[PDB]
């Protein structure tokens, strides 16, 4: 019910929270949106490399840039679910604009988790408790927390970053109970792993040490079970579908649009790309009058992003009975009639930007930075008191063993480029 | 008995140094601080860290502070020295400024062993052989051997510098034993570890290899047997508690100074932390008409300085003859009535300097280039016959025990400075 799914529950609220009773200058949705961009975890990313290094985007500008791609598309939904269901505004109190909101802050906290250097960041992390140092824990670890490292998983770290209790603040950032859901696109726990070929089973979105955060959160918001085992899981909250068709929209158009004005991709390549997504709408003679590179692919960008909007808002409306009812499979990206040209695109900018030489000796270097960094860590973990292992806890870090190595996962992964390179090159002599 | 501690005596000798008939023109031991002012391993102590990376002291311009202030404690003590006991200027010919002189030479020179990047520095070189490569010849060496390089000690490598012989320079800098006595401020080999809360106990003051060297200082000067078994120690030089002193002085009150220009102590603290130490010699409208920090900060270092160093003295004298019989169990500063004061400036510029980032970072790094460079020079000891490992020998080192060898390679690891470390370290990984 889409009333439950609205919720502005707090973590540890002892009283509900009714939408018609809200300050709509301090509702509760628009609060987290703020409580993000001034969160010490957002501001990070200012400072933290999303695809090719070091103007080009960083993971704040993306993350910016998805949550307003996100705005817009939960207040085209939010209008049209409202006058589907008018109770939830006639009788509830909920607007148009509270769909939005939810869906902007969720989207702009999707990457505030994952670690430096991208993908290969998660997997050194991995790589390190499986067949590195950190192997050692295995026995000591129950077969889901151990799974935890072995697959550490960004979304899930962007989980507890959001949330992590310390002396002074309890709850984290404290975001309502919808917020979160919209966050949650793997509402799964790290075991069992990839049960299926659903796209929220192609991950798993909290660690173990949040669990029963989530499970307080899947119960207020009446998610539906997707298990009834130990091993839970949930079907996705609704408006999580447009948190990642705004981050796919994104990524998509944005590092072609990068790739381009970097010269990773020839600009002869724009147009022919782009031309199913934009043809409707480009003004020809416009783009023709355009003097920079710069100025004619943001154009094409910003015509193509539009396109993806307006269809993205018809498949979530086409599907939304499925989507509701925990039976919808894929993504609504997934869906679109420009999943041809979306795939091209995304294979181009993995040949011409994943695969260049750049991309590629900063992942090299990203495995070695943080797998030296997790070994100090954890090494000094294991032998608290020697000088050595002191100096290292100083530097890096001034419980439970699965607590005290999620967290030094957590800490590592939240470090910013220029700190983890200083702090390695450090640690070997510098 | 001090017609024995204050002995002339180097390393050598073949008949005895009568005080009554040195040339004071060349007193033996003026001439120690002058040996060590041109010496090679003093020298190096120009591009060496304190504390801080490289105004800031570096261990050269440290050293030379607490040789001042060793000089005027010396100085002072040994004019009531020569009060309490006038035979030994009446009969012997010894003068106040032979204190003064011993006790300079010795702070000179008590910190020139000490290896790169602090006491970090040690705890690296002790580490490489506890837990790093070098701990594949724990079983090849003795007890007190093994000790000697777990726990590697800037001051009995000091010792091994001043003292030890080569061809053509038997002795070392030849160095009177009064100095060499006033130097050890650890009269104990490596075991037993700690036998005592004592500060002599502490820590350990010679290697094995120079064990031999201090015996004949130790029988020389008559110092007290503090051990009977096959453990040696001795109970301290007299003179050796003011070497303490005036390092224990300069380093609490410098550093302090030190972290308060550097940005790392807000100034605020300084006026608070040393108000009892300068309030009764402090001139309040000189204090108030200086406009520049560093003027302030200097200044009240100053005062605090000589508060100290007119109480250190007078704390020798109390306990002098406990000193003497080797029953006094604590340091001059230990007894200090601003030991609050002390121990708050202390806790601060541990708080602010030691745990600065900055210097962590220092520290962590200075652990990975002193264990390449010990690794580099012990593989190449034990294969001296690849290529690679003569290409080490020729950048790094261009017939004797194993335990000789490997004391040489820390005493040698120990001599560099710190940017001549930085660059074999680079060459060796190919930086
Ligand atoms: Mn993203
Ligand atoms: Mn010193």
């Amino acid at each position: 019910n889409w009333e439950h799914l609205l919720s502005l529950k707090r973590q540890g609220d002892t009283a509900k929270r009714l939408r018609i009773e809200q300050d709509d200058t301090r509702l509760g949705f628009e609060v987290d949106y703020d409580r993000i961009i001034f969160s010490a975890p957002f501001r990070s990313l200012q400072d933290k490399t999303q695809v090719i290094p070091l103007f080009v985007h960083t993971r704040l500008t993306h993350s910016l840039e998805v949550s307003v791609v996100g705005r817009s598309l939960g207040r085209m939904v939010g209008k049209k679910l409202l006058e589907k269901y008018p109770h939830l505004e006639q009788v509830y109190g909920y607007k148009f604009n509270d769909f939005g909101a939810i869906v902007a802050a969720a989207a702009l906290a999707h990457d505030i988790g994952n670690p430096p250097f991208g993908h290969s960041g998660e997997k050194a992390i991995g790589e390190f408790f499986k067949n590195g140092y950190g192997k050692r824990y295995k026995d000591s670890l129950t077969a889901k927390e151990y799974q935890d490292l072995i697959k550490f998983e960004g979304n899930a770290n962007g989980f507890k970053v959001l949330s992590q209790s310390k002396p002074g603040a309890q709850g984290g950032l404290r975001l309502s109970y919808a917020t979160l859901g919209a966050f949650m696109k793997y509402p799964k726990e790290s075991l069992p792993h990839k049960p299926s070929d659903h796209i929220a089973d192609k991950k798993y979105g909290f660690f173990q040490s949040e669990r029963a955060l989530f499970e307080d959160v899947a119960q207020e918001l009446g998610l539906l079970k997707r298990s009834t085992t130990d091993d839970v899981s949930w079907s996705r909250h609704p408006l999580a579908y447009l948190v990642e068709a705004a981050d796919d929209i994104c990524y998509t158009i944005i590092d072609f649009e990068d790739g381009i004005n970097l010269g990773l991709i020839p600009e002869e390549y724009a147009l022919e790309y782009m031309v199913k997504l934009v043809g409707q709408t480009i003004d020809r003679n416009k783009y023709n009058a355009l003097q920079e590179t710069s100025d004619r692919v943001s154009y094409l960008r910003a015509l193509a992003i539009g396109t993806l909007i307006n269809e993205s808002v018809d498949t979530f409306m086409k599907y939304e009975e499925e989507i509701l009812a925990g039976t919808f499979d894929q993504s609504l990206i997934d869906k679109s009639n420009y999943q041809a040209q979306i795939t091209d695109i995304i294979n181009l900018s993995i040949e011409r930007i994943y695969n260049s030489r750049e991309v590629i000796e900063k992942e090299i270097a990203g495995y070695e930075i943080l797998s030296t960094l997790l070994e100090a860590r954890c090494r000094a973990l294991d032998n608290n008191d020697t000088h050595y292992n002191q100096l290292i806890q100083q530097l890096l870090a001034p419980k439970s063993l699965y607590e005290n190595l999620i967290q030094i996962c957590a800490e590592v992964s939240t470090m910013t480029d220029g700190k983890a390179l200083r702090n390695y090159k450090k640690i070997k002599g510098l």
